[PDB]
RNA sequence: GCUUGCUCGGUUCGCCGAGACUCCCCUACGUGCUGCUGA
DNA sequence: TCAGCAGCACGTAGGGGAGAATTGGCCA
DNA sequence: TGGCCAATTC
């Protein structure tokens, strides 16, 4: 049973007023305010809007939330749901935590009971609401419209609204294809291939692009190009596939050509397909956003041959490759080790069906390919500049009083840190290059100089065993003596302050992306190795859970691509149906 | 068996080589590794 | 062996969304 | 009659 629903977005040409401007909006931000802003009583009382006329106009007579005109009983019925709902959302997220907190004291009075000990008074019991009565986590407008099934997308028609300046095509007819044959384009023309490339040219199924197409003249390093905007919206324009979504006396016009895409890209049509079942692969009520201009369709239930699985663990692993086997008696497995060396480490397996048992056959092992580990390096390189640059555009903006702490903090240098180990009776002829973080040379040499108030000594627990040792103190513990620290206080500061210049800098949203698609790439390429080094279509991944002065500064590269790399296997079950055993 | 948009590269600048495709709102300040303490 | 608490690292966590078949008033 | 678009509804 299907039960995936992917996106697909298109881009908006025209629009007969912003949409922020339209009644259904207005009045979907009203209701919101008015929601929003009122207290536990009251929602019970502002409570039964109802799914009918008679009960929405008398909702809207009482509440006096202005109507704006917009009078749709299918529209509204979205709109009063959602925002109810969003209200109940800060309800039940504080129940959350607070049937937590119940968990853990019943847990804990029941033991302390079963051992004699009464049971512990509860903690306070947090509220959802205010002194007054309202929300203290008030929601937020979502600036969203929600089509419905009395405005869906239909195509566009020369006698539906013709200021349009474009052009229409047959709902019936099969859907135009790009240029057949480019290698025939005459020299001077638009698409033409030079013959010095015509040998090394591609001969997979891969996207065809317009010569037109953005990505074929952005602003690179190296192109020597000039872009003309005008010109490529023009020649894009003159070959879209127009859509038009009617709401009331507005209407917007969107280009289809990102649905088509969707749908080739997929496989699930093929080239020679009407306007008219290019929309029926998708619903008919798609999701706009004014601020940007896109419109979010999503695939019909049933486009998508998905059924989203989740990570199992444990027990249920076990049934879980037995019933894999009962169908397909062989089952492929990946085993992603990647917290060695190269970011994926690869062991694939063919298992079958002994009954009740499992009897697991090695198939080999490989490693991420070095052609992708340059790209990964690459990015990494961006994204420390772009990091470095928003932390130190953050400590530039903080506040002068917690400016010069942080500050004064990034200033602590061998030579400094030297300084007064100098200055502490201690020589400069120690080995500074040989100190590791278990090293005492420091406490050694102020001890063999008689100097023994100065070197403190720490009782250290033997773990299980009773007892503490008494050891002299580490030289880095020296290190940490002599540097001051933001007493936890600063620290949450430049922490709310880098999060919000983090989520305000348009470059961390692009590299985040970028991160997420070359995770996707290393997972898709390990399912295709995973695919034809088992031979099987039917797969599961089985996932498993220098210098001394280089030790003053963090770990540039430690553990970044390992989260995000769990995150894009750990989506297989999630996107594509594939069976994540998390072990 | 691929026309728009997005990301990364090559170029003789004429376009071509390689990618992702579950995404939106909203509200918080967390999730951490650990170094020590109590069973 | 897992339960709190201090200096350190980066996004984490968790609420809310993302139809369509049938039908009744409906005038020409 | 049959057509058209809101309005019920799960």
């Amino acid at each position: 049973p299907a039960n995936f629903c992917p996106p697909a977005k298109v881009n908006i040409l025209a629009q007969s007023r912003p949409l922020s401007e339209w009644p259904i909006n207005l009045v979907s931000k009203g209701v919101q305010e008015y929601v929003y802003g009122l207290t536990a009583a009251e929602r019970e009382a502002n409570g039964d809007f109802g799914t009918s006329r008679k009960s929405l106009d008398r909702w809207f007579a009482r509440t006096g939330v202005p109507t704006h005109g917009y009078t749709t009983v299918q529209g509204l019925n979205l709109i009063l749901r959602h925002t109810f709902n969003r209200y109940d959302g800060v309800i039940k997220k504080v129940e959350t935590r607070n049937e937590k907190r119940r968990s853990k004291a019943t847990r804990i009075n029941v033991s302390r009971e079963a051992d004699g000990l009464p049971p512990i008074e509860a903690e306070p019991e947090e509220t959802a609401f205010g002194p007054d009565g309202k929300l203290k986590e008030r929601p937020g407008i979502n600036p969203s419209i929600y089509c419905y099934q009395q405005v869906s997308p239909v195509p566009y028609n020369p006698a539906k609204h013709p200021a349009l300046p474009f052009s229409g095509v047959d709902p019936g007819a099969p859907l135009p294809l790009g240029t057949p044959n480019r290698l025939s384009i005459p020299k001077g023309q638009p698409g033409y291939v030079p013959e010095w490339q015509r040998p090394h040219l591609s001969t997979k199924n891969k996207r065809i692009r317009k010569w037109y197409a953005r990505a074929n003249w952005r602003r690179k390093p190296g192109r020597k190009s000039v872009l003309d905007e005008a010109k490529l919206k023009e020649a894009a324009l003159k070959e879209a596939i127009p859509i038009i979504v009617t709401i009331g006396k507005d209407w917007i016009v969107m280009d289809a050509r990102g649905l088509l895409r969707a749908v080739y890209w997929r496989g699930i049509a093929k080239p020679g397909l009407s306007l008219k079942e290019l929309l029926g692969f998708f619903s008919g009520d798609p999701v706009l956003d004014p601020k940007r201009g896109i419109a979010t369709f999503t695939f019909k239930l049933g486009a998508v041959a998905v059924h989203s699985r989740k990570p199992t663990r444990g027990k249920k692993s076990k049934e879980l490759l037995l019933s894999m086997t009962a169908e397909k008696p062989h089952v492929g497995l990946v085993a992603i080790d990647l917290g060695q060396t190269n970011p994926v480490a690869a062991e694939f397996s063919r298992v079958k069906r002994e009954g009740e048992t499992l009897q697991a056959e090695p198939l080999g092992q490989i490693v991420l390919p070095d052609d992708l580990v340059k790209d990964l390096t690459r990015y990494r390189r961006a994204w420390d500049a772009t990091e470095e640059q928003i932390k130190a555009e953050a400590i530039v903006q903080l506040p002068e009083e917690c400016r010069a702490e942080v500050v004064k903090v990034n200033q602590m240098s061998a030579e400094e840190t030297k300084h007064l180990i100098l200055d502490r009776g201690v020589s400069g002829d120690l080995p500074w290059e040989k100190m590791t973080s278990n090293t005492t040379f420091i406490s050694d040499h102020l001890l063999a100089k008689g100097v023994t108030d100065q070197v403190f000594f720490e009782k250290k627990s033997k773990g299980k065993k009773k007892g503490t040792e008494t050891v002299k103190r580490k030289d880095y513990g020296w290190v940490k003596l002599l540097r001051p620290r933001l007493s936890q206080e600063t620290r949450k500061a430049v922490n709310d302050k880098t999060w919000e210049l983090k989520r305000a800098s348009t470059e961390y949203v692009r590299l985040s992306r970028r991160k997420t698609e070359l995770a996707r790439r290393c997972v898709n390429y390990i399912v295709r190795e995973t695919k034809r080094w088992t031979q099987c279509e039917d797969i599961a991944i089985v996932i498993e859970d220098d210098g001394w002065d280089n030790f003053f500064i963090s770990k540039r590269e430690n553990r970044w691509f390992i989260q995000v790399l769990h995150k894009a296997f750990s989506d297989l079950a999630l996107h594509r149906g594939l069976p994540v055993i998390e072990a």
